[PDB]
């Protein structure tokens, strides 16, 4: 499924990432923008062998079990196929447990380089939130 911006900003706040962690809503929006494009299908492999999948690219090695992972720890406890489902709750848990960890959101490249410091609550305008 491939979301519209309001849209993802709505299910995003119902599902309590808005301020999550001190990270305001038009953080996790512009984030799901720039690693999927909104999409819940996007998955991408990295030259570990690895593999992000959903809206908000979520890595193999650490967080969810795809089976082809060596070593990864699957920290959510997750087939990695339920991240891309249209339902982004389990996507959401998850993200909310990797936002918790040391780094933050820095742990998306994407939110690191094109999201911070930016004015990003230009991604929630016009949404009726």
């Amino acid at each position: 499924k491939v979301f519209g911006r309001c849209e993802l900003a709505a299910a995003m706040k119902r599902h309590g990432l808005d301020n999550y962690r001190g990270y305001s809503l038009g953080n996790w929006v512009c984030a799901a923008k720039f690693e999927s494009n909104f999409n819940t299908q996007a998955t991408n492999r990295n030259t570990d062998g690895s593999t992000d999948y959903g809206i908000l690219q979520i890595n193999s090695r650490w967080w969810c079990n795809d089976g082809r992972t060596p070593g990864s720890r699957n920290l959510c406890n997750i087939p990695c196929s339920a991240l891309l489902s249209s339902d982004i709750t389990a996507s959401v848990n998850c993200a909310k447990k990797i936002v918790s960890d040391a780094n933050g959101m820095n742990a998306w490249v994407a939110w690191r380089n094109r999201c911070k410091g930016t004015d990003v609550q230009a991604w929630i305008r016009g949404c009726r939130l």
